[PDB]
RNA sequence: CUUAAAGAGUCAACCCUUUGCUUAUCUUCCCUAUUUAAAUGUUAGCAGCCGCAUAGGCUG
């Protein structure tokens, strides 16, 4: 498959992985991931690294995606459509913690707060070390960690850029 | 075979009483604490909903 690079340069003023992070909310937010178009990092080793990666079948040109990411092209560097026959492909792996799940118990079991309480204090309370993105979320107004790890392919993809199932 | 060799010091108790260390003091003047600077380290690990799951997935 076919694929584009998104390479942050010059972003030592803000860290790079904001800069990263604001190159995924971008090509978020003004289409490009449709179903199809997926990401992945040659750089994660503890950090997300500083090079997107598309690898969309049909083909990523580089004047829609320069058109797209006009905003951070002051510290943005887009190499030519290269292929690759094998990307390494991530997903989306979130975390719960205690009160996520409390209202979940809320609202699916119809118990009460302290038996929620009870059935759930001594468990959950895990903890992914996984390299991460900090992203903006839109349509629910709160910002947070999202955490991708490997896995297999997957032909379809998110508006994000990960596998699906 | 070492002035070798050897040896029971025991006992008992009333230190008493008394007392004026008082008096007066000038510490005091003086004066530059000054000038910097990224808090970075992803700085957050969320909100619903798909579900029997506090297994596993999806949504932004």
């Amino acid at each position: 498959y076919n694929t584009i690079s998104i390479t942050v340069v010059d972003a030592d003023d803000v860290g790079v992985n904001f800069v990263v992070s604001k190159v995924l909310s971008t090509l978020h937010n003004k289409g490009i991931f449709n179903g199809e178009v997926g990401v992945t990092f040659p750089r994660m080793d503890k950090n997300v690294g500083d090079i997107i990666t598309l690898f969309s079948k049909t083909g990523v040109d580089r004047k829609v995606l320069t058109s797209t990411l006009n905003t951070l092209t002051d510290f943005i560097h887009i190499g030519k459509p290269k292929e690759a026959d094998k990307v390494k492909t991530y997903r989306k792996v979130d975390t719960k913690s205690k009160g996520k799940l409390i209202r979940r118990c809320i609202k699916r079991k119809g118990v009460s707060a302290e038996t929620a309480e009870s059935l759930y204090g001594n468990y959950k309370g895990e903890k992914c070390k996984l390299p991460y993105i900090v992203v903006n979320s839109k349509s629910t107004g709160q910002r947070f960690s999202m955490f991708l790890e490997e896995c297999e392919n997957s032909e379809k993809f998110n508006s994000y850029g990960l596998c699906i199932v």
